């Protein structure tokens, strides 16, 4: 609420010094930092700043029971709002590239990036790769002087790496692994064998978790200089946890939110993803329904994406949903608790993080 | 010659740490680390390795001036090709992204990563974002407890940032500043009033000089410990220049060496770019030469091409090039004199990295 001001009011400042840098130093024109400042606007704000605000309330929570001057509180809590931009901003290189990769349309309500007219593909793509080279100017800026400068820049290339690797892995869950070659031409999966409960947490876990809560949650622990406080081995367990969900449920969404809500058309099914519904409706479907869906699935015909949602209605996908959520909720609790071993604050800052999620 | 070997040796090191890795930590399968294994050679090799090379030689020359344990040569020596390939898996990233961006059709004689049957565009934006991302994978692997990990890492990143503003610069040098917008479609300009030798030059040092020479150079003094033996700033002087008359080489050569020579069908005249050729023409046309350049040029129209290719010829650039090219020759001759009042073996090598772009 407070903390949002906060939050959002550092915007302005890390824009007004990356406009001003180019000025002073990269030799920037006003009409290109203009268009930049725009690009910055339209591809940085607009989502829910879930994992920006995470950093932010991770270090909160270790301002409350911590001794410090306030200066030295304010110093923590702009850091926390620099390192949850950084996250924003990797968030909007990643949109900005994957929109230009899927063909997307829309993004936020508003048209993907690449769409505008004085855009197009041929500057979109590099204003994605500014959006993340702004992440690095932003952390050797602010944080030049700090403990935590090496430690937060090698989890967040770390964590940028993964994010790309699970980007291959999603682009490509539709192909046979033994037949991938640059050399050919990818046909679709006939077979589906490759859409199994493990394919699927490989993918999510990859190209959601790491850079959706591991590293919102570590940044916080960092920028506070309390990563020792914590078990990083189950910091890692409750992300991994978390964002698997968090994932299931845009997986769901992508099929049964109306557009307006979602903000996009989802097309999940046209593009043959291995979304937790198709891994779940194989998961218990039998022989008819498995040939239904194999003739129906990964095709642009909104006939054939109204039988694959027919199938999915009917499968009472809902239930396993029902099932999947009561498993999270007694694995995240346990996580939790143990958690509280070394670090109450800790813990109690991963439970709102969790409601954050399961509440949205 | 020698160095060389090691040079290129190194990589199947890198990539074997990479690809290994990717196994070990990363929960890759076997098909999807070959289809990368192919993706690195096929994009980082086959070049010339003039930049990698740099940073090789500059610690060679320092090498042999220094007094060092053998095992402590073998070291820096090491560390020179990983920082080498760091520069050289940039460079792919890159040509990656330009090649997607400017829809070209072939590199290095072969078709554009893109283009290739099983890649597409979906997979080779990733592929190009993984480049990158594997040259800090590789810098914090291999330089992990280095004194100058923090001041290559920062360089790194400023070099690479400068990089993206100047592909800024080069893919709007055909635009007027003025009418730069994100809401509207942009017009090719008609004055031609913004294709200037100080315009070009913005577009030159940012897109090409910073990573081809700067960062090789001081790279090369980073890995030799040696960065407080030079003058700095002379190090950038003699850097912004060289590499301005690599790029002038390369822009007269797009317009006039033959494709099988220059490995792909050069189209800076139909894509109306801000070439050295352009602005030279420009600089020296009369008014029928102006009007007759601004009816044909940025067309795709091999008449129109011709026309233009016809007018070049025909104002004698050649004569304007050994003027400009004497007066380079003037100023990286003072100034690798200027390099001898610190470090006479650093200003030799700067001497033979002259010596390879002015007779390449
Ligand atoms: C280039 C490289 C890597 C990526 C993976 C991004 N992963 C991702 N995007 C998401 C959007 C919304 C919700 C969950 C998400 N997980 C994209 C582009
Ligand atoms: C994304 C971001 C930045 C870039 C600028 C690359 N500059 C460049 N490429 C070159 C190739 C050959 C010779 C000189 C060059 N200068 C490209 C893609
Ligand atoms: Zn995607
Ligand atoms: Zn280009």
């Amino acid at each position: 609420m407070a903390s949002m001001e906060r939050f959002l009011s550092v915007y302005d400042e890390v824009q007004a010094f990356l406009l001003d840098q180019l000025q002073s130093k990269y030799e920037i024109d006003p009409n290109r930092a203009r268009y930049l400042r725009i690009m910055m606007d339209t591809t940085c704000l607009g989502g829910k700043y879930f994992r920006g605000m995470t950093v932010v309330n991770v270090a909160e929570g270790f301002l409350a029971v911590t001794q410090h001057d306030e200066a030295t509180k304010e110093r923590i809590l702009h850091d926390a709002c620099v390192g949850g931009w950084m996250i924003e901003f990797l968030q909007a290189h990643y949109l900005v590239e994957d929109d230009i990769m899927d063909g997307s349309v829309m993004r936020r309500g508003k048209p993907c990036w690449y769409r505008f007219p004085g855009v197009t593909t041929q500057c979109a793509i590099n204003d994605g790769i500014i959006l993340k080279s702004w992440t690095q100017i932003m952390a050797w800026h602010y944080f030049a002087d700090r403990p935590f400068l090496k430690d937060l820049l090698c989890l967040f290339q770390k964590v940028d790496y993964a994010t790309a690797v699970g980007q291959m892995y999603d682009v490509t869950s539709m192909c046979d692994s033994n037949k991938l070659d640059p050399e050919v031409a990818q046909p679709m999966t006939t077979d589906f064998a490759e859409f199994t409960p493990a394919i699927y947490k490989r993918i999510v876990k990859y190209k959601t978790t790491f850079y959706t809560y591991l590293l919102p949650l570590v940044m916080g622990l960092l920028v506070s200089e309390a990563a020792a406080s914590v078990e990083m081995n189950l910091v890692e367990r409750v992300a991994h946890l978390i964002g698997e969900y968090f994932q299931v449920q845009d997986d769901v969404m992508d099929c049964f939110t109306p557009p307006e809500q979602l903000g996009k058309v989802g097309t999940d099914i046209e593009d043959a993803k291995c979304s937790w519904l198709a891994v779940t409706f194989l998961g218990k479907a039998n022989a008819a329904q498995v040939a239904e869906f194999k003739a129906n699935y990964g095709e642009k015909d909104p006939a054939k994406v109204a039988v694959v949602k027919r199938l999915y209605s009917k499968a009472n996908l809902q239930a396993d949903f029902a099932a999947y959520e009561a498993e999270v909720v007694r694995e995240v609790e346990s996580l939790i608790e143990q958690l509280k071993v070394k670090s109450p604050t800790f813990a109690e800052s991963v439970a709102v993080v969790w409601e954050k999620t399961h509440k949205r």
